[PDB]
């Protein structure tokens, strides 16, 4: 209970020792001028579980995190957050790869959903933002623009089923404005869709 | 242990009362003359739990099934074996509602997939054969003959992204043979597939 067992250098703990802490967290790794610095492992009270770099009692550097839940983080941390290249690894199957920034998605990163589908773009506050293309798990594609986690912008849809590629504008995930359908027999369709949907042809 | 708790209508087991076997398993529900006819609950040894009918020790009728693995059945038995019209849900969120022949899908029914994909047609062996429509997940539609789970035969793909409608051949789960692409321009082109890939046009 908020004890130390480990080496004492000129006073201070530095070297490597054990650490338990007052709300139940316990430490076992390196200590510079009684800081945890350099290596350890952090096991929570509430069963999560640190292995990783510290510097001034703090997570800096590379390390991973198994969380309760069955997630797991690996990549690096700045300031006890995750801040930086890292993998998330979440509970069903889907995988991050990719930057972070201050505990979120921020920079290009991928995605890798359990059920196929890949992302690989530009993230924003831990949703897609900016470019990023989408292949889809039945082999259609979406190139383009991303606002929140939607085909906002404008964006190349092809259709791996028949062919078809739409080039135009989106909205909130659904062709809405100016666009056009080509398909492969040559011929070009120019329209206008409101919310997915063809209402207009030129 | 292989004893019995109940009644003892003319020195038969008879009425209601509760057996355990030999093997683990335990009995609780309606007798006929030493038969379990009637309604009961057996708990299996390896954690398995069905609750319905029965007729001459075996479940005949309506019952439920609560399987370990987290599946749970609930439909019709005959001969203590899964047969006629039943629902049975999946572990990860898939569930049938069909009708069911020696334990297996064989007839029509309509499996409920967890990532938000419907088929419903003709069940032959555990798998799709025969006539049967897909709706996929995106708003993709098929609708034709199956083989061994597998679009086999002529059938008809809409595709919701575009408007495309194929209809012609199908071999192993891909375009092949004769087949007619209709696009929303009103043109149509025929072609020959090779395994889901337009090779030649006519
Ligand atoms: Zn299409």
């Amino acid at each position: 209970a908020e004890t130390y067992e480990g080496d004492w250098v000129d006073g201070k703990m530095q070297g490597r020792g054990t650490y338990f802490f007052a709300d139940g967290g316990i430490y076992e790794g390196d200590w510079v001028d009684g800081k945890m610095e350099g290596k350890g492992v952090y096991k929570y009270l509430n069963g999560n579980k640190y292995e990783g770099e510290w510097i001034n009692d703090m997570k800096n550097g590379y390390g991973t995190l198994a969380y309760v839940n069955g997630e797991l983080y690996e990549g690096y941390w700045k300031n006890d957050k995750v801040h930086g290249k890292g993998t998330l690894t979440y509970s069903k199957g889907d995988k991050y790869i990719g930057e972070w920034k201050y505990a979120k998605k921020c920079g290009e990163g991928e995605l890798i959903y359990a059920s196929g589908d890949k992302f690989k773009g530009q993230w924003k506050n831990d949703k897609a933002n900016g470019y990023g293309i989408l292949l889809y798990n039945n082999g259609n594609k979406y190139e383009g623009e991303w606002l929140d986690d939607h085909r906002h912008g404008m964006g190349t849809f092809t259709c791996k089923e028949d062919g078809t590629i739409y080039s135009g504008h989106f909205q909130f995930n659904r062709k809405h404005g100016k666009g056009t359908l080509t398909f492969v027999n040559g011929h070009i369709l120019q329209g206008i869709w409101n919310s997915g949907l063809l209402e207009k042809v030129i």
